[PDB]
């Protein structure tokens, strides 16, 4: 199904790049900020919307009040985080893509959370793969 | 495999950038608004991919052409490289994911297949919509 | 029937646009907002020549006030640091009567399309997340 | 389904604008009105997301000024002068959404577009207050 490719791409690029860069630098760009310990949480909506996950992302922002910061590059990676420990979290925008694929592929909702749980499984497998993400990371489904 | 990733890339990057440019006609080029009279995004696709991904080709092309990087009008910024009539060019980093999947999944022929499939689906989705049609093109068979 | 198309159009355009815009901006015309709850108001029955008289009567009886969306697509809608209690009567329902005049009971039929419109609105509110509790509908009013 | 949507658009927008312009001859300061006709132009094919993109493209290419009618409003697009009204009916977008929830796809959209245009021009011709002072232009871009 066309959910493993999205999971592979999102994990590899975003997660591996950000994790390696921040482990090699230990700092973020809020003005500059510095970090002490790392926890990245992937947030997965229970079901997708008809027109992407932008509205869900904005609702989550207003509900939790996350804060903006890219990686300290002198390839900016703007992310949302909550001498200091940082509890990073994000809702992968790539999930939006899936809905469009479905239009080119109530069975709709049933299929949708099938690919959502498959995406979560692929992410967990890729966490298991590498060591840079071997406990400094977690995922949350049915949100 | 490449089709869903291609759909996602097209949707997000192309529709967002085209819509913002059309509705604003202003890009923060070194933090200063430029005019917009005629433009089009040239998405250029490598013929072959490296074992490590696409970063090397992106670096080589950008250095050869020295394309300046800037975002779109803000008030999430979508940085892009380009050169008044703006000349937008794009190396889609998403292509890297392809090999990753094939690495987890004649090889070089398979990457060729995925690259050409990406090209065709991009061209089809560009042909459909009116926001992009005319203001975007895909340049395969490049280097 | 020709009530699901009207319901879909009304919901999508008006409700989704306004709700998303106010969630993303939190301001109207100046005034600033803290929370949202939009009440779609549905007449218990339709009239011969639309719902203009019903809308004016409701406005006088509740004394609503004007407000548009902070666009920099003016959306003139009626509302009652400050929590706003929004309500609205969809003018599109007027159109429905003409449809019947070009489709042909009348009272029961109109009640049927009104109920179908309400069901479609509730379904679409259930669909999206931007409108997942920030919206309510009110059928059989007065 | 699309027919009722077209009928509603016609009634509300066209009837109200025609009535106001004929009874006032003043639109947004106040401009005079001597002769006019609103050109409802219908896209040949629709985007997946709706009509906003085509509306923006057409308006920017033609640089159409936007203004409302007299008050004591209804916005619209146009260009001692004869008014030349124009409008992209946003309601067209609804069609695709309905057709997406309803269930060749492009051909179904073509059906809806032709039906919308036909019913629009029919209800324009039928009434007297609108006859002559309005036209629908398909086969656009
Ligand atoms: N919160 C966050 N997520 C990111 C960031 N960078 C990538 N991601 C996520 O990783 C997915 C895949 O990354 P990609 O680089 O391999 O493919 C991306 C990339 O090739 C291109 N793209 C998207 N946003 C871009 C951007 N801002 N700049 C340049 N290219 C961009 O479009 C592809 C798909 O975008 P998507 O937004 O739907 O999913 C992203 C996206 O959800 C990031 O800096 N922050
Ligand atoms: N309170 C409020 N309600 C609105 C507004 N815009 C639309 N609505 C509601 O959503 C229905 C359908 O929205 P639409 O945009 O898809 O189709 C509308 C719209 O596309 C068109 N129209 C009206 N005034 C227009 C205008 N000034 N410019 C362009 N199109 C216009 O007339 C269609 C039918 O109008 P209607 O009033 O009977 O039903 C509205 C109406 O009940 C609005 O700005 N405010």
């Amino acid at each position: 199904l066309p959910s493993t490719a999205l999971a592979i791409g999102y994990y590899n690029s975003f997660i591996k790049r950000v994790c390696e860069e921040i482990h090699g630098s230990e700092c973020v760009e809020l003005k500059k900020i510095k970090v002490k310990s790392f926890r990245v949480d992937v947030v997965i909506p229970e079901t997708l919307d008809d027109n992407g996950v932008g509205n869900f992302t904005t609702l989550y922002n207003k509900r939790y009040g996350l804060s903006k910061a890219t990686t300290c590059t002198n390839r900016g990676f703007p992310f949302h985080f909550k001498p200091v420990d940082i509890h990073l979290l994000d809702i992968p925008s790539t999930l939006s893509t899936i809905v469009e694929s479905l239009k080119l592929y109530f069975d709709m909702d049933y299929l949708e959370m099938r690919e959502l749980e498959n995406f979560a499984k692929v992410l967990k497998y890729l966490i298991g793969r590498n060591a840079a993400t071997k406990g400094y990371v977690n995922v949350l489904t049915n949100v």
